[PDB]
C-alpha cells in the first residue's frame, strides 16, 4: 500500500552447452521485457544465468573459463543492460565472475545487483561453495563448485537500493539460518536468490514434492524469522540429462507464499511487495535489539562442527 | 543402532486461576497414565505446566510468587515423579522456578528434563523472554514476561539421555534460529518445547498456527533434529490459548499433532539415528559452514 515495489521473477529455463551465448542473452532480455511490460520496477535471474551448470562437468580447474565473465557488462551482456537502463528496470544477475586480483587470476560464484538507472548497486559473492573438488565416480552427477570457484570475500552485504534494505544470496546460501540472520542484523528488507538446485532424474510422487517442502521451507523460515522480503528464481530444467529444480517464489516478511512459478522452463512471475509490510514484525515480535541474548550464541561463531 | 524412542505429547488444556495445584498435579498424572497405557517412555509438558499463564495479569514484580516453586520437586509436584518412575516414564515438566542463587532471589521461566529412573538430568532456563515489563494500555492482553522472569543463566544445553542427545526450549525460543543452531552445533537428536502462545496478537490464527509449525519444521530440518512442541490451550479466563502440539522428525514432517485445545496426548515413535542420516548427508556442519562471515550473530544485538 504504502512502499511497493513490483518485483519479478525470471525464472529460466535448461541452458545447454549447444546453446549460445547470445542465445542466452536473448532470453534474459525476453524475461525482462515481459516484466517492464507488467509494470515490474526489478525482476530477479537465476545463480550462473550466463551459462549451463557447468559444476556437473570435470575439467582443469582452469579449463572452465569459457562459461565465466570477462566483465561485468562485457560485450555479451551490454545488450542486457542497456535494455534495463533503458526500459528504468534494475536487476539481480547470478554469472561466474573472472577476476584480476592481487596479480592473481580469482573466480567466484556472484550475483550483481543493478539500479533502475542502469548504475551497479552492489555484488554478492557466493560463500558456502557446496559439492566437491575433486572427481568422484560414487555419485551419479558430478557438482565441482569447490573447484571452479573460490569463496567470495564480500559477505551477506545488505545496501539502500529500490528504496529500501536489499541483500542478495545465492543457492545453497538459502539452507543456512546465518544467511538470513546476518542480513536481518543489517535491518534487511529483501533478500534476492538465484539457484541451481540439481535433482534426481526419476524424482517423483512422495519424494519429489519432499525436495520442493525443503526449498520453500528455508526461505520461508528465513523470510518470517528475519520479517524480510525473500524471493527465490531458479534455472530449472533438463540441462543435458541433468534435471534441475524449479518453483521459483516470491516470499513475504510473514512467510507467506505470495508467486509461485508453475512451469520449469523461462517463467516469470511477478508480485506487488509491500516494503513497509517488514516493520511491524521487527517492532514487536522479532525486535532484535530487545529480544536477542548473543552471550548464549556464541556457539555459533566459534566451531565450525559439532563439539 | 537401535536407538528408538517412544515420545509423548501431553498437550494440556486451559488451567484457571481458582484451579488448585492439586488439580493440576492430577491431570499431570493423568496425561503421564495415558503416556504408559500407549507404551510412551518419555513425555513432554507445556511451558509452565504447573499453574496458569500469569503473565498476562498484572501485578507487582513480587506478587506472581504465588504460581512459582519453591522446589523441583516439592510436597506439591513428589506425587508427579513418584508416579513418573514408578512407570519408568522420564518426562520433561515447565515450571516458574525460585532458587535464591546467591543472597537474593531469581525468578525464571524453568523446564526440567527426567530420566526414565526419576533422576534429573538436566534444567534448562528461558533465554528469549518476549512481551514487555510494564502496563501498556495499547493491547487487548497483557503479556508480562520480562516483568516476572529474569534470563536464564544455562543456556542452551544438550545432555546425554534417552540413548541420544536431547535438548530443550522454552516457547517462543522456538521462534529464533540460534535456539536451534546452538544446540544443533552440540549434535542435537531432539528438542523439547513447551510453550503458550494466546490465539491473538499484542488474530490470525490460520497464520499463528503457520508460523507455530514453520519455526518448529524448519528448526528441526536445518538441524536434522527431532523436535517436539507441546502446548497448554484452552481458554484460560477469558484468554484463549493456541493448541497445535505437534512431534516434528528431522526432515521437517509432521509425524504427530494435536488436534484440540485440550488435554491431548500425542505419541510417536522417534527413531534417533534418523538425525544421523541427515546430518551425514550434504548437512555437514563441520564441511559447508564458514563461521568467519556470521560474527554479526554474535558481535550486535540489534541491527547496526
Amino acid at each position: 500500500m504504502t512502499r511497493r515495489i513490483r518485483i519479478g521473477g525470471a525464472q529460466m529455463g535448461a541452458i545447454s552447452r549447444s546453446d549460445s551465448k547470445k542465445e542466452i542473452v536473448d532470453r534474459l532480455i525476453a524475461l525482462l521485457r515481459q516484466a517492464s511490460e507488467k509494470g515490474c520496477e526489478l525482476v530477479v535471474f537465476p545463480e550462473l544465468a550466463l551459462s549451463t551448470f557447468f559444476p556437473r562437468w570435470y575439467a582443469e580447474r582452469d579449463g572452465m573459463d569459457g562459461y565465466f565473465e570477462d566483465g561485468m557488462p562485457n560485450a555479451a551482456t551490454l545488450p542486457l543492460f542497456e535494455e534495463a537502463r533503458r526500459l528504468g528496470i534494475g536487476f539481480s544477475l547470478g554469472y561466474a565472475e573472472l577476476v584480476q586480483e592481487d596479480g592473481r587470476v580469482r573466480r567466484f560464484n556472484t550475483t550483481v545487483l543493478v539500479e533502475r538507472n542502469g548504475e551497479i548497486v552492489g555484488k554478492y559473492r557466493k560463500i558456502h561453495l557446496p559439492g566437491h573438488a575433486e572427481y568422484e565416480p560414487e555419485r551419479s552427477h558430478q557438482h565441482l563448485e569447490k573447484r571452479y570457484f573460490e569463496v567470495g570475500n564480500t559477505g551477506f552485504q545488505v545496501w539502500d537500493a529500490f528504496g529500501g534494505r536489499v541483500g542478495m544470496a545465492i543457492c545453497n546460501d538459502r539452507r543456512w539460518v546465518e544467511t538470513y540472520r546476518v542480513m536481518g542484523l543489517q535491518d534487511v528488507e529483501l533478500i534476492l536468490i538465484g539457484y541451481n538446485t540439481p535433482v534426481a532424474d526419476s524424482l517423483s510422487g512422495e519424494s519429489e514434492t519432499l525436495r520442493m517442502f525443503h526449498n520453500h521451507l528455508t526461505m520461508q523460515a528465513g523470510a518470517y524469522q528475519n520479517s524480510t522480503w525473500v524471493v527465490g528464481v531458479a534455472k530449472a530444467g533438463v540441462e543435458d540429462g541433468h534435471r534441475l529444480m524449479g518453483g521459483s517464489v516470491i516470499v513475504a516478511p510473514t512467510g507467506e507464499i505470495v508467486a509461485q512459478a508453475m512451469t520449469e522452463g523461462d517463467e516469470l512471475i511477478v508480485a506487488d511487495c509491500d516494503l513497509d509490510r517488514c516493520r511491524y514484525y521487527k517492532s514487536h515480535i522479532f525486535n532484535f535489539a530487545a529480544h536477542r541474548r548473543p552471550e548464549f550464541y556464541q556457539r555459533i561463531t566459534s566451531q565450525t562442527g559439532v563439539e
